[PDB]
């Protein structure tokens, strides 16, 4: 529907396995947008993956999920258009802030963030996930690296895939197998390969941990990949030897207990996103 000639390409925002994303200016109904196009080395298989992503993205209509603003008309070279999220991925964003020392002592733009803003960030992710659940849409790779930050701490969940070198340490790779974000994965995912809304809740638990850590350390960071995979086996055997992420310094005990529930052995005992969102938006403000 959208004429490609109306785009003015400005800078490269990233590249993935089957496309790359550029910052563009538009003059028509200057707006900035993010535009995904085929890579220069695009193959028949990459174009197929691109077209399928267009179809997947057409499903997703929520304030806290990446939205498809437009696509280029059939004549033109393929493209997808979305909102420009000026503050980049959430992991880099939080890494550049520290928790405020005294409440409301700073100015806008300061490298500090409040505990209630951390809740606001996490609640938005929870709201996005709540939406995906109503679609029976399973994400499979929720993490702060896959969220984007706009103006005024607005958050949108994306899905970059697994090829950014910056996050290569977050994925476990074996020749001929799917690439796996094991440190964010529920035990039943690691052992049995099956991904559900309930395993997305588990990943949300780890993502919430990340947010409260201000992304200062990797989940299970002092443990090897092999040890993390063995931990899943300890969940299975249920002999009380499994281990969990520790309580972040910015996280009160009440919120941490909620976090722990996301990592329940039984999928059905993990809180739904509706419950997670309510806690983050309201209960977590309790003294
Ligand atoms: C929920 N599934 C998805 O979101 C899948 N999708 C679809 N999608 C997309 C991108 C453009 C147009 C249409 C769709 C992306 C968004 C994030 N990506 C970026 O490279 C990126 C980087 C910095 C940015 N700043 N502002 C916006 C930015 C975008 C990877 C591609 C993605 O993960």
């Amino acid at each position: 529907d959208f004429p490609r000639s109306r785009l003015r390409f400005k800078e490269k925002l990233g590249e993935g396995q089957f496309g790359e994303v550029h910052l563009c200016e538009v003059d028509s109904p200057p707006l900035l947008v993010a535009v995904k196009i085929l890579r220069p080395d695009a193959t028949k298989n990459a174009r197929n993956d691109f077209l399928k992503e267009v179809k997947i993205m057409s499903r997703l209509k929520d304030p806290n999920i990446i939205r498809l603003l437009g696509v280029c008309v059939q004549d033109d070279p393929l493209c997808m258009i979305t909102d420009y999220m000026e503050n980049g991925d959430l992991n880099q964003f939080l890494s550049a802030h520290q928790l405020e020392d005294k409440a409301a002592e700073g100015a806008p733009g300061d490298p500090t963030i409040s505990y209630p803003m951390l809740l606001h960030v996490a609640a938005q992710i929870a709201s996005g996930m709540r939406y995906l659940a109503t679609l029976n849409f399973v994400h499979r790779d929720l993490a702060t690296r896959n969220c984007l930050v706009g103006e005024n701490f607005t958050i949108k969940i994306a899905d970059f895939g697994m090829s950014r070198n910056l996050y290569a340490g977050d994925y476990y790779r074996v020749q001929g197998r799917a690439v796996l974000p094991i440190r964010w994965m529920a035990w039943e995912c690691i052992l049995m390969g099956k991904f559900t809304t309930a395993s997305d809740v588990w990943a949300f638990g780890v993502t919430l941990w990340e947010v409260l850590m201000l992304c200062r350390a990797q989940p299970f960071g002092q443990l090897t990949d092999e040890q993390v995979i063995e931990n899943a086996g300890e969940f299975f055997r249920d002999q009380g030897r499994q281990v969990y992420l520790s309580r972040p310094p910015a996280c009160p005990q009440g919120l941490y207990e909620l976090m722990l529930r996301c990592w329940s052995r039984e999928s059905e005992q993990r809180p739904p996103f509706s419950q997670l969102h309510r806690f983050l938006a309201e209960d977590a403000l309790n003294t």
